[PDB]
C-alpha cells in the first residue's frame, strides 16, 4: 500500500502466534513490542527514546509477520507505550518514504 | 524522492533561517527540534515517547523547510535527543510510506 500520514500508520502483526497492532516507525532503529511472553533465549538491552531509556529483552531470529509479510529479525520486548516496527523490519518489507 | 530505510532517514531542514539535519519520523505525531533560539510566541506542552514525556515549547504557525519543501505548521522546541520531523509536517509535504 501507499499509506498517508493523517493518522498513525498502524498495521496488523503476528508475533508469538498473537495478532497485534503496530506502528510503522521510520524514526525507530529497532522493533519494540509491548510486554508479552515470548519463548526463547534473550539478552538484556537498554534503548533510548525521546523521554529516556527503557530496559528490553532482545530476541534474535524471531519470526514475525507484518501486514502479511513474513519476516525474521531481532525483536525487543519491553515497556513501550505502543508496538513499534522499526527500520530493521521496514527494510525487510521493502518500505520507502516518498514525497 | 523515495528514501529507503537502510540508514536513518535524515534530511536537511531550515528553521529560524538556520540549516539543521532532522529525522523523518512516521512514528512521531508532532515535530520537535532541539533547543534553539526561535522568535515568536510559544506555550508550554508535554509530549510523550519511549522512556516518558518531556516538556517543550509549542510554537504555532512556524515556517519550516524540509528537504526543499516549504511548510507552515506547529513546531515544538525542547530537550529532544535528535531533531524530529513528525506526521504533522510529513502530511504537509505530501509524504507517504510505501511497501
Ligand atoms: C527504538 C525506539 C523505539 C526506542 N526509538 C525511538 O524511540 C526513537 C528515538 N529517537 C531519539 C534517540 C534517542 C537515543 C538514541 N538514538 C535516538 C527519536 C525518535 N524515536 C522514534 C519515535 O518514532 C518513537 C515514537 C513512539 C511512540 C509513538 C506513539 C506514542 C508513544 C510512543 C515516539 O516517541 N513518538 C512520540 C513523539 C516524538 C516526537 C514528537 C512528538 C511525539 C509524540 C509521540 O508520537
Ligand atoms: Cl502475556
Amino acid at each position: 500500500p501507499q499509506i498517508t500520514l493523517w493518522k498513525r500508520p498502524l498495521v496488523t502483526i503476528k508475533i508469538g502466534g498473537q495478532l497485534k497492532e503496530a506502528l510503522l516507525d521510520t524514526g525507530a532503529d529497532d522493533t519494540v513490542i509491548e510486554e508479552m511472553s515470548l519463548p526463547g533465549r534473550w539478552k538484556p538491552k537498554m534503548i533510548g527514546g525521546i523521554g529516556g531509556f527503557i530496559k528490553v529483552r532482545q530476541y534474535d531470529q524471531i519470526i514475525i509477520e507484518i501486514a502479511g509479510h513474513k519476516a525474521i529479525s531481532t525483536v525487543l520486548v519491553g515497556p513501550t507505550p505502543v508496538n513499534i516496527i522499526g527500520r530493521n523490519l521496514l527494510t525487510q518489507i521493502g518500505a520507502t518514504l516518498n514525497f
